[PDB]
């Protein structure tokens, strides 16, 4: 049953299996010159994650999970994260999903640069619908319209996209922490990736700049071995029902959402986002 | 299918994940130091491992403690990694036949230890791991699963060509060769003996703390030793548990008579010339 694998910890919805060792997070030790890369779930988590790893390499084209890995991930002694940072060498990489409250404080006490992704509200919804159909052991929703009655409500995985976004957008007040959009790097990725490379102090050289443009594109993502995640078993993933790297579009909730649903939580919307400054594209 | 899953490779069927990338396997760099721990699956390769580590000591899971050399699934698992980053010296755990086994720990005359367990015994409890293992087709039947166990048409090919070749590879004193039903109905009698192998003091204290810490009770409750730290995705344990019953002779509740006269005849013709002692 779905509350029997997902459970409240601290006022958030998460899987059991990332809070039954929670201490291991807390107390997790951070290097100054560690760089977090946060996200909701399904707002172009892998794609900005390889733009970056490219940059740290000067261009110079392991699965990407075990390159960059993900902090709070945890199934037993199978899989571990944390284990995976205490023998990485420096300069890391760090994939999160958690709301500002819940990150390790020790990221905060050394002040890390750290870069936000996020994407508009409607198109997150269908992205993670396939991926509760993807994922084996995550109990498949009823209909599409049923998974948005939680996502209103914040009945999902990690939580509220609501209060996720508007307390990581009063985060990036601080210099060190940059704040981008999904639908910014598909309608102008040539100054995204020129503003990346400064953030992160290197020089953006023309030749670089067109090599990551090139090697970071959807239909090349899709063919790597490295970043479409065909190298993790489909006894946990199951491509099959879904792929990873799926359509990569700006408005597919124009094909999934009815006309009495789209009403109903674009005004929910409006109520929730009321007084934030966030400034989303015209789409 | 059955036939998509698994693949003759030099004569011994296998699962295709662990042949994928063989040269990995074959072009693995032993140290003089290294001892292994070879047997055919299901025949008390958990049990030996505990005993053992414990000598070396005088809790991260089992698999972690001793890595499983040929065991690989693309990225998420490689033994072959692991054991490149354990430092010396290193426990290392396989179910390969001598011909398949790395060159380079022959070369090095590293010390290796084989266990073996009563043939239709083996086939009982090889019968349930298939259906634990989500990825494996289960059998049809026990009597069909049977048919290919006579065959050497099951992972890891033929028990009878298996045991032969690692009984011959024994005449050296830098591998010895031990059973299941010996731990079984003299437990005090082969622990030291493995402590003297292993070029240790073998004392009052230390023989009765691992007596006591390996029985089959204490090992079914230990998470460690248990596989509970291994995903159900994976190892469904709910379909049947990883210890399970820890007995002699659960092939009498399993082998219909016609079946079993068969069996112990093919047996008879298959190790005819071979001088190893099981227990009676
Ligand atoms: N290079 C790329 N260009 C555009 N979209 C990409 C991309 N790489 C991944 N994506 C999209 O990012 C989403 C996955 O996000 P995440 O990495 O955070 O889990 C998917 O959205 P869709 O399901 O809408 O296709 C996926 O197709
Ligand atoms: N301490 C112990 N005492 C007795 N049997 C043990 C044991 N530890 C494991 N076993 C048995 O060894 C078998 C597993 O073998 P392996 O470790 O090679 O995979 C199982 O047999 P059964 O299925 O007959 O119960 C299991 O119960």
């Amino acid at each position: 049953e779905y509350y029997e694998v997902f459970g409240e910890f601290r006022g958030v919805l998460m899987d059991k299996r990332f809070t039954k060792y929670w201490e291991d997070v807390e107390m997790f030790l951070a290097r100054p010159d560690d760089l977090v890369i946060a996200t909701y779930p399904k707002s172009g988590t892998t794609w900005i994650s390889e733009v970056v790893y490219m940059i740290y390499k000067e261009g110079d084209v392991d699965a990407i999970f075990n390159r960059i890995p993900y902090l709070e991930c945890r199934n037993e002694d199978l899989i571990n994260g944390i284990k995976q940072l205490k023998e990485k060498e420096s300069p890391r990489i760090v994939k999160t999903h958690l709301p500002p409250k819940l990150l390790p404080a020790s990221f905060w006490e050394k002040n890390c640069k750290m870069i936000y992704l996020c994407r508009n509200a409607k198109d997150v919804a269908v992205s993670y619908y396939y991926f509760l159909l993807m994922i084996t052991s995550y109990p498949n929703p009823k209909s599409f319209s049923e998974f948005v009655e939680k996502f209103m409500q914040g009945q999902v995985p990690y939580g509220s996209w609501y209060d996720h976004v508007k307390a990581w957008w009063e985060k990036s007040k601080n210099s060190r922490v940059l704040f981008m959009f999904y639908e910014d790097m598909k309608e102008d990725i040539r100054r995204e990736v020129v503003k990346l490379i400064e953030f992160l102090e290197r020089k953006p050289s023309a030749e670089l700049v067109d090599r990551i443009i090139q090697h970071t594109s959807f239909q090349e993502m899709k063919n790597n071995p490295s970043t479409n995640y065909t190298m993790m078993p489909e006894e946990m993933m199951n491509q099959k029902v879904s792929p990873f790297m799926r359509k990569g579009i700006i408005g597919d909730w124009k094909n999934h959402f009815p006309e009495a649903l789209r009403e109903r939580f674009d005004e929910h919307y409006k109520q929730q986002m009321k007084d934030c400054t966030v400034k989303f594209r015209m789409e």
